[PDB]
């Protein structure tokens, strides 16, 4: 009874037009999910395809979720632990880059059991480059405003 998700972010600028792609596929049965937004980057689109899978399962799962993206992969990984020990803010005192986004992505992560799989180019995860294309289409027809993109 495992979920699998696959997930993508792409943005057109920094900050530019962007979406996000997501597949989840359970007991043989997908559903995909894209949003474009008018102004955000890579990095909140990929943080979001993740959030939005994840947001969409309704009970507790066990999860292989599939994202090519190395922030997620080093905020996961790396970071989240330490930010969380600090309060959720740098050395300087100011907030987490993107915090908004990685507290709701700890909350999304709910009681699932996942296990992340950190892939390295589209050649081979045919799932992973389908997701791409469902960024990159929601990118170049964005309807929704990222609210929480703040500058730098």
């Amino acid at each position: 009874k495992q979920v699998e998700i696959f997930t993508a972010g792409s943005a057109l600028g920094n900050p530019g037009p962007g979406g996000y792609g997501a597949i989840l596929r359970y007991r043989g049965r997908e559903k995909t999910f894209s949003a474009g937004y008018t102004r955000t980057t890579n990095n909140r689109m990929e943080l979001m395809a993740a959030i939005v899978a994840l947001e969409a399962l309704k009970e507790h799962a066990e999860v292989i979720l599939s994202t090519d993206s190395q922030y997620v992969r080093q905020g996961i990984t790396q970071w989240i632990h330490n930010w969380k020990k600090r309060g959720w803010k740098t050395a300087d005192k100011k907030p987490v880059k993107n915090v908004d986004l990685w507290q709701r992505l700890d909350a999304a992560l709910g009681q699932h059991q996942i296990k992340w799989e950190w892939v390295k180019g589209h050649a081979g995860h045919p799932e992973n480059e389908r997701a791409d294309e469902l960024a990159r289409a929601a990118a170049m027809n964005p309807t929704l405003e990222d609210t929480g993109y703040q500058v730098e």
